[PDB]
């Protein structure tokens, strides 16, 4: 049984049983398959760890293709460089796949929009260095791409700068939009629906999430009118940062799918998650009025299959030092480093629900087998600026057997800062579990 459920904010696993690691991503459809390109993040540093590519035939069950562009031996994507927001477009006139990214140094003080090419969608791309405008590098940061209906290709940048690309997609010929609404927005994304062009941006709050906003226009060139938020106020774009908007076909119509990153600085490799949602469009009005933590991609409606399994009585799970846990009806929490919950299970899928808040930290999910040896371990981020109650983790597939799920309070409180010297993130290291469901 191939599942069709997108579970927002929880790690996903590929064919290899590995965490799907493609952040600041986009998706490109080709021959009945979807190709997800993104940053193949490391938990060790923010340094460029390569751009990954996954594919699927349903937008849910991802297969690892390869690291489509790895760290280089020198240059803008070499050692001690940052590589972010990879985007790929198929150049119509040449059939070539051209990849674009924001390359930089570790302090974000040496920005370069770069490009790479490949003759196949998921092949080994070849970096060509800076994407040149007027024969000089484009020294800018967050970027996106848009491919218009006539085949014209565009490079999108923070602030609402837009460059028309050459017919071969390898040169930035003309800056067709120099800025939108005197803005200072980042993580740009663009799409078109019913003759209306939509330009999305996030506010500058580092890895912290904020209420993203958008503009509309009758053409890519403008004029651009400010429209405000496209997701409910205070939701912080459902605790994500815009990355892309992918056209989802359903019958003779298409529905835009919003894609956002629920970053988890610093342990991004294991704990950064995704927030995808169908968007509603009525003329220049864009919205995602209701959050769906789980939704059926074929049916475009929310579902709650994770709650269909048998509940584990929280009063009966094994605690290492039960005094470390604050126990209530349907909720247990702790900030004591090292304390754990252990739950035996039969390899069948197990879902862990809980609450995220501004006082929470990372939990470490371990799966032990019969002999007691650890066969799985990853970090899950319980920090969130705004409170959330939902599934936090689902075990990867295992053959019918003899296992133990161990949930450990790591005591790692996620915090970060930026050039403004502002401190973001958590003030504590709590982990709060509300339900453990054996499917």
């Amino acid at each position: 049984k191939t599942e069709k459920v997108v579970n927002n904010g929880i790690p996903w696993f590929d064919d290899r049983g590995e965490i799907v690691n493609a952040h600041g991503a986009c998706i490109v459809e080709e021959n009945g398959r979807y190709y997800l390109f993104g940053e193949y993040k490391s938990d060790k540093s923010n340094a460029f760890p390569g751009f990954s590519c996954y594919s699927s035939d349903d937008l849910v069950n991802w297969k690892f293709e390869r690291v489509v562009l790895p760290m280089q031996s020198s240059g803008i994507l070499g050692p001690d460089r940052v590589g972010e927001r990879v985007k790929v477009m198929k150049c119509p006139s040449t059939g070539e796949y051209v990849m674009y990214m924001h390359a930089d140094d570790m302090n974000y003080k040496d920005p370069h929009i770069g490009y790479a090419t490949c003759s196949t969608i998921a092949g080994e791309y070849k970096l060509h260095g800076p994407l040149l405008y007027e024969g000089k590098p484009i020294r800018r940061w967050d970027m996106g791409t848009y491919q218009d209906t006539d085949g014209t290709g565009y490079l999108l940048l923070h602030g609402g700068i837009v460059y028309r690309l050459s017919k071969d997609y390898r040169t930035a010929e003309e800056k067709v939009v120099s800025g939108v609404g005197g803005s200072h927005g980042e993580s740009p994304a663009m799409f078109k629906k019913d003759g209306t062009y939509f330009f999305l941006f996030s506010n500058l709050t580092s890895w912290e999430k904020n209420d993203n906003f958008y503009f509309t226009a009758p053409s890519v060139k403008g004029p651009w009118t400010r429209q405000g938020l496209f997701a409910p106020e205070g939701s912080l774009t459902y605790n994500s940062q815009t990355t892309f908007v992918f056209p989802l076909k359903c019958g003779e119509d298409t529905i835009p799918m919003f894609m956002g990153d629920r970053w988890s600085y610093p342990h991004q490799a294991s704990a950064a998650t995704y927030v995808w949602m169908p968007m509603q469009v009525d003329g220049t009005k864009l919205s995602i009025p209701e959050y769906w933590p789980s939704w059926d991609v074929d049916k475009l409606k929310p579902v709650n299959p994770l709650r269909k399994g048998k509940t584990v009585d929280l009063k009966k799970i094994t605690f290492s030092k039960e005094a470390d846990w604050k126990v209530e009806e349907g909720r247990i929490s702790s900030n004591v480093k090292g304390s754990t919950l252990s739950i035996p299970f039969t390899g069948s899928c197990v879902a862990v629900m809980g609450e995220t808040n501004c006082h929470s930290g990372y939990a470490r999910m371990n799966i032990l087998d019969k002999k007691g040896e650890k066969i799985y371990s990853s970090l899950v981020d319980f920090y969130s600026k705004a409170n959330d109650h939902a599934t936090r983790f689902k075990t990867p597939q295992l053959a019918e057997g003899e296992y133990t799920l161990v949930i450990e309070v790591t005591g790692i409180s996620p915090t970060w800062t930026d050039k403004t010297k502002r401190i973001y993130g958590s003030d504590d290291c709590f982990v709060t579990i509300t339900d453990i469901v054996k499917l």
